[PDB]
């Protein structure tokens, strides 16, 4: 009885080993931060337009101009091999069969190089920065393979206090590697390259990266780029006009600060300032909670643990099947508000609870 | 021990096969919905006025200019057959002994003309448009049958997602069939007749059914006719420039879409604006949610699975006794707020919570 | 372990037999409304006044002229025999050895006359008017027997559906009688002497009793005269207007109507509107409870359940210690926000929340 | 498994005996007042600002003038060495050792100048005035043994109703004893010295002091002096202009009246309109309320139950512990908010609910 999401996380909580379930699933503190996230969604409501012709409908819609099967993208998760073997290379398969990006973490189980050369899609690489030198490499190879867009995550400056890893002293498994930094160079005996160990043998980022250090990034990157981790219509705004094309709202899927607010909640304020590309994450699960952020502004949502549950209950296979279901309660959502083609969404199919 | 709508709830799915239960009492996906429409009530509480002479209390009123007994209906449910023996037949007659309406859904297990015949209440007929050939057929027999008014049900394009009747692969009764339906010729082998068969063994209806199709449908109609599954007031108000002579505001008991607002949220509003009846179902359990809607300025309620607590649990004599409950609970109602006739209700004997 | 209302309640459940207790405790329909009741108090908290000499406090107060020592006052309550042998009399003793009147309910199971032979304290008279012939006698009775204030209770029109009494057949206790209409001729065979047994073979009220109907009582009882079952600020505004000497706003402790507002949602609006005594009932079970309705202005509280869970739980010494605890828990109370003098009291110590 | 200080809270319960833990955690009447303290909190979410450098994190900042390590103090607290051993002086350690002042309760079980002579960090006196001479003799000691600041606590006229002390029949240990009062001559024959035993075998406190009284208690003591228990702009303001040097708004961690605000409730408007330094208690126990209180304009938060729990479960260990992990707890919130000097806080980061 595999129905909606939720089903799936079940599914994946029942195959998962404890330790791996609650490093998905946990949240940071007293995770009233991802409850939220969950509730936030009820303070809107639809108002259907009826008596509309939705005999013909369209998800398809264009983001940052490109045009893909629908407003959705699987966004960068960490540790994918931990939940399913090969787990980063089956998310962007059925990622790139329902015709929608994929983002490969700065912390993925399996290279940038290696995944663009098994996976022909729509390629996007969210980037941590531990240190600047091992970041610029990143971001060139990136470049090199074909990457078409670019997200730098702000959201980790410290590493969020997730206390359901450390009641199991979660442990990275032993068969699994952060491949994005294997191979670098370990020899040099100079400056760098041992400062550069420091940052490397320590599980923590650059907490100074800044706006100065975003404007570098810009011009190093010469394609889309994207600032992820932002809470307000302010910061989103100083992105744009520092030079990126589009921001993500998001809290990390309420992984980071517990007290955090849903980016749901200056959604609408963010996407009236920046005048530019808004997507957002964290607390999706139903269609409905898709199509209110859309109709509120939002250009795209990405799924975290939505197509994770998948992945973790059944592989790639998981994944379709999450993004089939996910896409079918859309189109019936677009048709039940009276709203046959998605990119006609607006504020008025909603009612403020 | 039956002493209210609850108690015949609890009797029925005593009496009722799971499956059926289910079809009866589910709603769609999360069921936040159905949930919200009972909630909604509670925003509201009664100032009554006292030292008011109720000794003489009066619940007749009329509706759509006809008066009956009082401002209730039976609304239009399909498969009532499932529910109980000829459910549909025993739901009209105690309709009808009650001296209020009785609405015939087109997914009805008797035919128009079977129910006309055996019934000579006021009779009104739901329409559903799967093909707009078959469509103008019933319309038709219902005319010539003597049904008084046709309501165009609009908020089933497509069908909801009703996960309880998935999980339980619910399938229509072997011995129950969708009577209306029956008969349609399926000899003709030219273009309809052909494409009608599309339909027919489809069940899907026409999701193109638009404002222009409801002034085709309005010529045809000589009679009062109703919109049904309105919520908004901007809606309302089309529907009466589009010739319909009320409407009826309501989700489908919570049945199609999830988060849709509750009816109740846009009744003063739909009735400020639309200067016509408007008439609404959708969580009604309570004679105080019925007042509550009456004093907000609703023409008339339709019961929806009230009544069919009383059919399943015990078939026409249930439902005697639901609408027998209710009459008194209204009655009591308007007492103990200090209107003695139910027509002088207002906005005035309500406090907003 | 006595050392609040609470606690009596508690022991006054496995005391009683759940007939009679359900007959307390009960409430309207679903009991929403007693449930509102208790919530309403938490809409207010205390800001105190610190630095205020607090070491010589006065709970005295005049209600409708006459001092008494503290704002409280047992309401009228109907059977009290059931809950514990002479209840109506230990309820008067404990009353008056507190220093506060007494209601005696008209369906009380002691007369007039005996009581007020038997108790020496302030004694008031609540009336139900069944037939206004035999109303005209027992308010006549009360005033030649030395009761100070008469109370028209006007929430009961007709008997308010409490489904604990249904469920249980609840039945007047064999031993027990309607006190206050024993005696009634019964031998007449003229007009009146027989539509006046109508009234008394009928458990059923004067539901026309109207605005006309109080000026009548006005004329007749020439001394204090109070209104009950207010609950808004414009019919407290016409009682005044209509001779009354004051008012008491209260739902019927939420045995009337399930959906009816608190009192305390209307008792400042009544208070600046009035200008006259308000006094108040329903809900009240902590100081604090007591203490917000006076520093809104109300004039005294009226206890219902409360002193009755002191009663039958441990009989007159039951009531003594429920008093004793409420006044101890009041002056507490003052103390506490900084107000020594309870004629003090006053918005200032209140927060919206 | 101690991660937080829920953790200390449910270890403290397993080794306290039950009177001890309840007379610890226990709160007023219903309790609805500690639990109104903790949730308060949610009322504010935040709203970080990102990329800023937060690679160089300061929690320093100056209270009263003078520099802690954070904005943090352990509040007074009577009875610690129920709790654990020398409970005093092992709460005085840890917050030494820790970088921040500690506050003597009057009702300590060690003496002002056994502590001060085995201590030697920021030591604050807490007092309560039983009698006027007997307050002058301590306040006299705490000066000329080194306690820099004195703190008045006014919400105390009466006990607070803490009725799981009611029904544990709360005694104070044998082994302990009012360290403070020890020794207090019982010999004179006089006047006072007779009056003054009157007070001190009245476990009652002087509920005449009043704002005369706070006068005369300026002038006696030469430094920093604050008022505790406020509860109201007003009240702060008005201690202002009598002389304080600051104020502590607090509602004695829920326990003297149920119904009083939280302190939050009226820190901002009171950091408005003092100009002063406004310290806060009561239902802190996360970082992150810390935060948000000191977002808000508060000078410093004092620890109640908190470091208790730490001082019950572990002792010393325990309170160095609770301190290591909330510090560790501000700075983690400052970095995610984007403000690594915790003197920079403002409403900016803060999001009502
Ligand atoms: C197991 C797990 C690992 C994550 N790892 C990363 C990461 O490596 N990079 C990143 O930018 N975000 C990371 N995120 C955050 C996601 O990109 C996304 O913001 C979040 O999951 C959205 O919320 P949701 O899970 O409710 O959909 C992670 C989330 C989860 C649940
Ligand atoms: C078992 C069931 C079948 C239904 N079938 C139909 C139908 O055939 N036509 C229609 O117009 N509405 C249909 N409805 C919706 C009702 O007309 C009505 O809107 C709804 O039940 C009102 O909500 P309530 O059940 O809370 O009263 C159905 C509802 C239920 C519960
Ligand atoms: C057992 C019971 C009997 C009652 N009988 C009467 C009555 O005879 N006359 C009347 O005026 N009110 C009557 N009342 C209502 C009370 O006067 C009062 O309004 C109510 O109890 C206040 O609410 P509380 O119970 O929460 O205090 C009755 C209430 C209870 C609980
Ligand atoms: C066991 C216990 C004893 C207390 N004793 C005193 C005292 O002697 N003097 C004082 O000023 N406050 C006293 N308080 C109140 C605290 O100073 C502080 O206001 C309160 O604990 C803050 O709330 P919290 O416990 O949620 O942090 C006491 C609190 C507790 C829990
Ligand atoms: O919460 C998150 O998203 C990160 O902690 C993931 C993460 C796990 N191990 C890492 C090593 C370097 C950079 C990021 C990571
Ligand atoms: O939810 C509802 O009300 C409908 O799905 C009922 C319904 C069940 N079978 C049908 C065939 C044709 C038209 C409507 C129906
Ligand atoms: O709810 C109430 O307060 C009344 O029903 C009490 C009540 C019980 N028996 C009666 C006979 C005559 C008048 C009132 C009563
Ligand atoms: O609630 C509180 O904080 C006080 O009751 C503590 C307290 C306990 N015993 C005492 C003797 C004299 C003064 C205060 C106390």
């Amino acid at each position: 009885n595999l129905f909606n999401v939720e089903d799936y996380r079940k599914l994946a909580q029942k195959r998962l080993p404890k330790m791996v379930y609650d490093y998905l699933e946990g949240g940071a503190e007293d995770e009233y931060g991802v409850k939220h996230n969950r509730d936030v969604f009820q303070q809107w409501r639809f108002k259907p337009k009826r008596l509309v012709d939705v005999s013909r409908r369209s998800l398809q819609a264009e983001v940052l101009g490109k045009r893909q099967s629908m407003p959705l993208l699987i966004g960068p998760t960490a540790l994918n091999g931990a939940l399913w073997p090969k787990g980063d290379l089956a998310l962007a398969r059925a990622a790139t069969k329902a015709g929608i990006p994929f983002v490969l973490s700065t912390a993925s189980n399996m290279s940038i190089e290696d995944l663009a050369r098994q996976c022909d899609g729509d390629l996007w690489f969210q980037l941590y920065v531990i240190h600047r030198e091992i970041a610029q490499g990143m971001v060139l190879k990136a470049l090199h393979t074909g990457y078409t867009t670019l997200v730098l995550t702000t959201d980790v400056a410290v590493n969020g206090y997730r206390e359901r890893d450390l009641h199991n002293r979660f442990k990275i498994p032993p068969f699994l590697t952060l491949k994005n930094f294997e191979g670098i160079d370990l020899g040099k005996m100079d400056k760098a390259n041992l400062e550069m160990q420091a940052a490397l043998m320590s599980r923590q980022m650059d907490a100074s990266f800044n706006w100065e250090a975003l404007r570098w990034l810009r011009d190093l990157w010469p394609h889309k780029l994207l600032v992820k981790g932002l809470l307000s219509a302010e910061d989103a705004d100083r992105c744009i006009a520092e030079g990126a094309d589009g921001v993500i709202l998001s809290n990390h899927g309420g992984r980071q600060l517990d007290c955090a607010i849903s980016p749901m909640e200056v959604l609408a304020q963010s996407v009236a300032k920046t005048g530019k590309p808004v997507l957002i994450d964290s607390g999706f699960r139903r269609g409905s909670d898709i199509v209110k952020a859309l109709a509120l502004g939002a250009e795209a949502v990405l799924l975290g643990r939505a197509t994770l549950y998948g992945l973790a209950a059944r592989g790639e296979t998981g994944v379709d099947e999450v993004l089939t279901l996910l896409k079918a309660d859309i189109d019936r959502t677009l048709a039940q508000i009276g709203c046959p083609d998605i990119t006609s969404l607006s504020p008025d199919y909603l009612q403020n609870e």
